[PDB]
């Protein structure tokens, strides 16, 4: 995995004032808090998959709770039907065998 | 950016799948739902750096609100002055200018 790198370092340097950045604007406290010590900085280059659907979706007539889901019928019913078109995106890092959901938003049909 | 891909693609359908089954779990649908159509697949190789920091930091006696934070003087009286280590994890997208705190904890030292 990954591998010691120096402070000195501009993209080390980014990173950790970014971080303390972040750890600042999310806390709750009136008082500026800053580095005392870099125990340690390590850095590793990632490589992943985005994908980006577009999938329209709908709601089946089985429960969640049953058997053979991925081909079990639609709501046809007035109130009970419901169809959206969903954005998912997903990032994959394939050597792991992971996906993660990063984003997903839907729009009712 | 990202690429048309066909749906029949190991990868695109993994990942199809996996959206689905997040989507249903986050749900507070009994009904299993599943795609009626899938308008659009497109995917995109991406590189990025992640940064890891393991970093004590210590408050400060300047305000969020005021000049020169970057060497302020640290709190030194019993029950004003906290320290904690810290492990950030930054993802960095270098070309793109971008950083992310994928990772935040810290205990109290």
């Amino acid at each position: 995995g990954p591998m010691d790198a120096s402070v000195e370092e501009e993209g080390v340097r980014r990173a950790l004032d970014f971080a303390v950045g972040e750890y600042n604007k999310a806390s709750n406290d009136m008082y500026h808090s800053r580095a005392l010590q870099v125990v340690r900085a390590r850095k590793q280059i990632v490589a992943g998959v985005n994908y980006f659907l577009d999938v329209e979706v709908g709601r089946t007539t089985c429960t969640k709770t049953q058997p053979n889901l991925d081909n079990c019928p639609f709501h046809d019913q007035p109130h009970l039907k419901r169809k959206a078109f969903c954005s998912f995106q997903i990032y994959a890092v394939p050597w792991q065998g992971t996906m993660t959901l990063s984003k997903s938003t839907c729009q009712d049909a």
